């Protein structure tokens, strides 16, 4: 199975309700696309590498029937302006 | 449970055996320390953005445990210089 892995900082005028609402709905986008199979999201606590500022983490299990779906990039569309830097990651995971 | 993410980017001198005998290595860690439960990894296929590896490593308290334990310890003993820079987050993954 595929996964993709998103790591964000949020800008900061961005509220915490914001900030839920956001997860909310992103992990509600699996009811609605059919490549998703699930989502689990989280913040980091240590603060490691507080120089690079990233603090939330997105683990999507699933990538082109999403990439292209309307829910999808409409997801994009509204939450946009929400985040000030985003890194994305696909890959198999193994041992 | 709690979760330790590890994104990297290896020396360009790193060579794929290496890699291959770095991951290896850290998966067998499961073995030697109690606190660590369960350890995927995977590489990163789309190159969306240095970073191309990923460690996913399943547990906070706990975590300082494995922080600090001689296996782990050594492990970075003997491979941090394969890494040209890495980011880790600790999380509780939730929906």
């Amino acid at each position: 199975a595929v996964k993709q892995l998103i790591v964000l900082k949020f800008k900061d005028e961005i509220t915490e309700a914001q900030k839920e609402e956001f997860f909310k709905t992103y992990v509600n986008l699996v009811n609605i696309i059919p490549a998703m199979k699930d989502v689990y999201w989280g913040k980091d606590v240590t603060q490691k590498n507080k120089e690079e500022g990233y603090t939330h983490i997105v683990e999507v299990t699933f990538i082109q029937d999403y990439i292209i779906h309307p829910a999808h990039v409409g997801f994009g569309d509204v939450y946009r302006s929400f985040w000030e830097k985003l890194l994305i990651f696909d890959y198999t995971p193994r041992k």
